[PDB]
């Protein structure tokens, strides 16, 4: 058994629509705002869930470095969040490094679904992913993806 608290924001942006019922009333609604989801908690001292990371495979139609079309099905980062007040504490790096270690895969080999400015900075500074191959499908892949 274990305890689980969701900050307001992480609770709403949860990448899974979940209704929790009590034998019949509802305890919590998450998500109002081939796959693997990673969650992370901290003793603080009364516990709390601080981040989540969802990755999964997805068939993608991409352009290569010279515009040639091509299909591929890489592991993709689909959702990635750390409750706001606790960003830049290292939690993001924790979740991400675990995922890589166990999925046994490198950042440059992944596609990134609609990364935000914070996530881009995170990828660029922490994993030196800087050179992106332009897409038109809202996924971001870097040069290593094709090498
Ligand atoms: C595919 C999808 O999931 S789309 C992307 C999702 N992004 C969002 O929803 C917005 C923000 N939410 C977040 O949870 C975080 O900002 C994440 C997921 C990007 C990173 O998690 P954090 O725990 O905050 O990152 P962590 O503390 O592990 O590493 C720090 C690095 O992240 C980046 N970072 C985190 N917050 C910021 C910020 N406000 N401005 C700029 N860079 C930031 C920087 O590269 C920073 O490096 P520095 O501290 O050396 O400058």
């Amino acid at each position: 058994s274990f305890t689980m608290d969701f900050p307001y924001d992480l609770n709403a942006l949860f990448p899974e629509r979940i209704s929790v019922l009590d034998s019949t009333t509802v305890i919590d609604e998450l998500g109002k705002a081939r796959h693997h989801l990673y969650l992370l908690k901290d003793g603080e001292g009364r516990g709390v869930i601080v981040g989540f990371l969802k990755v999964g495979y997805k068939k993608l139609f991409l352009l290569d470095q010279r515009g040639a079309h091509l299909e591929t099905e890489p592991l993709c980062v689909l959702d990635f969040y750390v409750t706001e007040t606790l960003q830049r504490h290292g939690y993001g790096s924790e979740l991400f490094d675990f995922m890589l270690k166990h999925k046994q895969v490198e950042p440059a080999q992944m596609a990134y679904d609609r990364p935000s400015p914070k996530f881009l900075s995170f990828l660029e500074k922490r994993y030196d992913l800087r050179n992106s191959v332009p897409q038109v499908n809202n996924f971001v892949v870097f040069a290593g993806f094709f090498q």
